DNA sequence: TTATTTTTTTTT
């Protein structure tokens, strides 16, 4: 055992040369210290290829941070102030985890520094004890010798207990052969049993007041059992875990550590993050649908349960009505803002039952969230969260506090889909029985965009390495969009120097052109022809093409139309590999299995490829249904050791999905069976191992892209709901589109129909560029290269690799090829962000639209909450001040719209009618116009009073002529009768009136209460009869003004009752002045004012 | 119309 005394005279400004990633990183990250803060995170997305240094710069930068931590610690050992730096390696693929720790265990132990190794023995032993490896419980078990668990058992005097020795006396038992693959799924879910009533011993007996004194031979068997034991120790800086381990959390033992609550100076490097996407998705809909009625039968929530009991009734069993739910169930969806959907009915209670209980779940959970932040490190986090829900009414209750930790906002707040989610309500009789039934409620409280900022924002320094990070999608990938906008410049980027000098290094070690590498592209037709004299040779007596496809290849007449062109694609590309001289190794990228299922199109295949064979002299093996199956039980190197020890060509049938991240397809080189047609494309060699990789390859496309979780029924919803709305919040889908989408995803959609509407978007050809791109990534993994590199390509793709348009600064020398052939023979690209302004538009009006109107609802329900005044005199004075903005405003981002001529734009809709049927900018040429020529700011302004209330009160005097403007809802609606009411006021006060604000009980009925000098009667305004009458029934007599901003000062002034009929100045209650201030000049209209004043004199 | 394989972790 070794301690941190070993680096003293270790120089740490002896770096080995860092390589142009290096560099980048290194520049990048000190660029976000002076930009944003030390204490401030980051999220840096890496455009690394695979196969050029990606996971050399990922662990030396690793390393890196290791070592200046030594130095933190050497440093500051006499201050104590020992708060350690935790570096995570997360990537979603255990075998690329373990993979990784071991290449940085190896790093540390072959790095040079000069020629002279870096570190002394004794640092290595040091720097590789601070690596823990964190993998899940079962395999953290059988990790565990027997003598490490009989240890632990003695100390914690676990041992005789009889059940606990008896468990682990039949998984040693089951260890010692496990050999069959079922005895060892039981010893998996044995093990991880086990493990979880162990642990949940061993952090009792360290929680209570007899603890175990942990040092020496008993430390290090927990240690070793139990890894996060050292990261709460602080013997461990780094953990090696994937990404579900990562938002589950891991064990120590007091309690079950969740990296995702101290990401405060987190170094979090995440491999292939746009992957991550997915996962955390997947992670995020795993949740269990909770019923609701009978959540209700379970300080101030308390008052709300019995307000709830007294509205709704709940003393009553909730029994339902009508047809048998049973047999399809009704069901509600609601993304919690603006976009609400149901199963056919007309409004079927239920809607408001069901969200009013909903509300009071989500209020319920956020009750706890707030309560344990009264009452409170983990440690008493989670005493905190045991302790509050236990209490009288909460006994039965499944406490998932913890869920909302590691996972509707109204205007004057940042809206968006990422941090609001969904909710979706499923309705059916409970298990055996008919007068009760069940709201089975699940939703998303996030989405993994929102994961991601929240991670960012709470200070972790994310460093996103994959060959696709940035792709443009947003199922696919995270929705940059959305991080940049909530991020803003924590969202790091590497510049365009940068990126050159990344190219430089990465044509530096893939030379193609001046060694004479061809990469010789070819996209391949369906011919009928081919594959027909194919067929009727495979079978020479049968009568018809059709008719072996039907007997023999077993396929039926409705797929063998697609049968016939995927066939004929994939074959012409085996015959033009198979005549290629010298081209030695193929992979085939379907998107199915050429399994035992297809045995007789693996039969036709075998055929063809023997006759190619025998045709042009050369041996070719078939490797059929190279399966992830296949690569675990036979491993891939059976393909490496044929080309290695065996002549001939070497033809490999994967798929998309079969060939991910971490599987290496290289094979090792023997120069007695290459020939000379190997040449070496790099300018420096780092080893003097020879291998070489893919020489030709077959690109299907991608054909099952819309992402689906097979879970549960209730967690595919979840996903597909998720993509829905993912795409309309992004603006790939109007409202319309995106609102048909999700009710007929509600109805039972197909799924060869959810694809069909998932192929309208861009976001389906992003996604499909970014498969074709990662595929020929994964190939070119070595440098040597052939003299000629074959890409055959389904002629599908020729259509949608034509239109990639990116920058090619990044881009593989395949993917660059491929893309450049596709242009050749391709066509005006339709501009994408043009329909995302339109689709954004609408959406941003159809938001504004909605919560309006519940606003105002809201505000008419007396009495009107503060935070709803608040929410309405926030928004009026936003409008008022920035009716168009210069950027897209973070905190009111959804009262205004991005334009396409600044400062104005036009729109047709009905303000009172369908938010999805508004049409906007150039589609529509006339129609309804949004600027500053309509609301006349130019007249009001140029009044001797309104002015100078403007200027004092801060607001706009015109509207600056900028991209951002507002919604014609808000145009319409506020922002005009804003104006109305500042006019107004300014023009009454300067005539020795007072405005005061209206009470609650009668807010939003009335502008405002105004108070003239003299008179104690009340009064009224009312500035652009039930409302008088309920006026009158609260403060007695009133007399109600009704005001113009401007217009005709030469109407006379109009004298009402209270029935808005006129009648004499003694006996008029309501007047009715026309304009007070001039439409044409802007003169106030001091004539009016006088009376009026004169009015209230005789009143 | 569109035409699939693939994981991971904790519990029950």
């Amino acid at each position: 055992n070794v301690s941190i005394e070993e680096f003293t005279h270790f120089d740490f400004q002896l770096v080995p040369e860092p390589s142009p990633l290096d560099l980048v990183i290194t520049e990048s990250l000190k660029n976000h210290i002076e930009v944003n803060g030390v204490k401030s995170g980051a999220l840096l997305p890496l455009p690394f290829q695979t196969g050029i240094g990606k996971t050399y710069t990922a662990l030396n930068f690793l390393l890196q941070q290791m070592l200046e931590q030594v130095r933190s610690e050497l440093k500051e050992e006499n201050t104590g102030k020992k708060s350690k730096r935790l570096l995570y390696y997360v990537t979603d693929s255990v075998d690329n985890v373990v993979s990784a720790k071991a290449d940085l265990l190896k790093l540390i132990e072959k790095q040079t520094v000069k020629g002279e190794p870096r570190f002394t023995l004794e640092q290595q032993e040091y720097l590789k004890a601070q690596i823990v490896h964190l993998p899940n419980q079962s395999e953290q078990l059988l990790q565990c010798s027997d003598a490490v668990l009989n240890d632990v058992l003695i100390g914690f005097n676990l041992n005789a207990e009889r059940d606990v020795q008896a468990e682990w006396s039949a998984i040693s038992g089951l260890r010692r052969h496990a050999s069959n693959p079922e005895v060892k799924i039981s010893l998996n879910r044995q093990a991880g049993y086990f493990y979880r009533n162990l642990i949940d011993r061993l952090q009792k007996k360290q929680k209570g007041a007899d603890r175990v004194l942990l040092s020496g031979s008993l430390l290090a068997s927990v240690e070793t059992l139990l890894p996060g034991e050292k990261i709460r120790n602080g013997s461990a800086h780094v953990a090696f875990l994937t990404t579900s381990k990562f938002l589950k959390g891991f064990h120590n033992t007091r309690s079950r550590y969740s990296p995702l609550r101290d990401l405060s100076g987190a170094v979090l490097i995440i491999d292939e993050i746009d992957k991550q996407n997915q996962v955390i998705l997947s992670e995020l809909c795993k949740q269990q649908a909770q019923d609701l009625i009978w959540a209700i039968r379970t300080e101030p929530l308390r008052e709300r349960l019995e307000e709830f009991g007294t509205n709704w009734n709940l003393a009553f069993a909730f029994n339902t009505e009508g047809a048998n739910l049973n047999e399809r169930p009704v069901r509600l969806f609601s993304d919690r803002s603006f976009t609400h959907v149901s199963s056919a009915t007309h409004k079927l209670l239920l809607t408001r039952f069901v969200n009013e209980a909903d509300v009071i779940y989500q209020w319920f959970l956020g009750t706890m969230r707030k309560a344990v932040f009264q009452y409170w490190l983990e440690g008493t986090f989670q005493e905190a969260v045991q302790s509050l829900l236990t209490h009288f009414n909460l006994q039965e209750f499944e406490s998932a506090v913890y869920e909302s930790f590691d996972t509707a906002n109204k205007l004057s707040s940042s809206k968006s889909y990422h941090h609001t989610g969904l909710k979706l309500v499923e309705v059916a009789h409970n298990q055996g029985t008919r007068d009760t039934v069940n709201c089975k409620a699940s939703f998303l409280n996030t989405s993994p965009s929102g994961v991601l900022a929240d991670m960012v924002d709470a200070g972790a320094v994310i460093l996103g390495i994959s060959a696709t990070a940035r792709a443009d999608t947003v199922i696919h990938n995270f929705d940059f969009k959305y991080l940049n906008e909530r991020l803003g410049n924590k969202l790091l980027s590497l510049s365009r120097e940068q990126k050159q000098r990344v190219n430089n290094y990465y044509h530096s070690r893939r030379n193609y052109k001046d060694n004479g590498v061809v990469l010789t592209v070819k996209y391949l037709n369906s011919r009928d022809a081919f594959l027909d004299a194919l067929l009727e040779e495979y079978k020479p007596e049968a009568r018809s093409s059709h008719f072996i496809l039907n007997h023999y290849l077993g396929i039926a007449e409705s797929e063998q139309a697609f049968v016939r062109s995927w066939l004929s694609k994939l074959l012409a590309s085996i015959k033009a590999f198979i005549s290629s001289p010298d081209n030695r190794y193929m992979l085939s990228l379907l998107n199915r299995t050429l399994d035992t299922t297809r045995q007789n199109i693996n039969d036709f295949i075998q055929f063809c490829c023997d006759k190619w064979a025998k045709e042009f002299n050369v041996k070719t093996k078939t490797f059929f249904g190279v399966n992830a199956d296949w690569m675990r039980l036979v491993g891939y190197d059976e393909i490496s050791k044929h080309l290695n020890t065996e002549l001939g060509k070497v033809v490999v049938f994967s798929t998309y999905a079969s060939m991910g991240a971490g599987k290496n397809p290289d094979y090792a080189v023997n120069l007695a069976l290459e020939g000379e047609s190997l040449i070496s494309v790099a300018d420096v060699t780092y080893s003097t191992q020879l291998r070489s990789d893919i020489d030709s390859i077959y690109l299907e496309k991608p054909t099952q892209l819309l992402l689906s979780d097979d879970y549960s029924h209730t967690a595919n919803q979840l996903c597909q709901f998720h993509q829905i709305l993912s795409l309309q919040e992004n603006g790939e889908l109007s409202p319309k589109s995106a609102e048909n989408w999700c009710r007929q995803q509600l109805m039972g959609m197909s799924r060869e129909r959810s694809l069909q509407q998932y192929h309208q978007t861009s976001d389906y050809q992003s996604a499909v560029r970014k498969y074709i791109e990662q595929a020929v990534g994964r190939a070119g993994r070595t440098s040597l290269k052939r003299k000629q590199i074959l890409l055959f390509v389904d002629s599908g793709l020729k259509e949608i690799l034509a239109e990639e348009s990116r920058d090619p600064s990044l881009f593989s020398h395949e993917y660059v090829a491929l893309v450049n052939k596709a242009k050749s023979a391709g066509s005006i690209v339709e501009d994408r962000a043009v329909r995302r302004l339109f689709n954004l538009a609408q959406r941003n009006n159809k938001d504004g639209m909605l919560s309006i109107k519940a606003l105002v609802h809201r505000l008419h329900n007396q009495p009107a909450s503060k935070s709803d005044i608040q929410e309405w005199q926030d928004i009026r004075t936003q409008l008022l001040r920035y009716p168009t903005v210069a950027f897209q405003p973070e905190r009111f981002n959804r009262l205004y719209l991005q334009s396409m001529t600044k400062g104005y734009y036009r729109y047709q809709g009905n303000l009172d009618g369908d938010p999805n049927s508004f049409e906007f900018f150039d589609r529509v040429p006339y129609g309804d116009m949004v600027s500053e020529e309509d609301c006349s700011l130019a007249t009001l302004v140029q009044n001797q009073y309104v002015r100078p209330w403007f200027e004092r009160k801060g607001f706009a005097c015109s509207w600056q002529k900028e991209a951002n403007v507002m919604t014609p809802i808000m145009f319409t609606n506020i922002y005009k009768g804003a104006l109305g009411e500042q006019a107004v006021e300014a023009v009454l006060t300067a005539f020795d009136f007072t405005f005061e604000e209206v009470p609650n009980s009668i807010y939003e009925r009335f502008d405002n209460r105004v108070i003239f000098a003299g008179i104690e009667q009340p009064i009224w305004l009312d500035s652009k009869s039930s409302k008088i009458a309920l006026v009158e029934e609260e403060f007695g007599p009133s007399k109600f003004i009704y005001v113009n901003a401007l217009g005709d000062t030469s109407k006379p002034i109009r004298y009402l009752n209270s029935c808005f009929v006129e009648t004499s100045p003694q006996l008029a209650k309501v007047i009715e002045i026309p304009a007070l201030i001039d439409d044409s000049n802007a003169d106030t209209n001091r004539t009016a004012v006088q009376e009026l004043i004169k009015w209230l004199h005789h009143s």
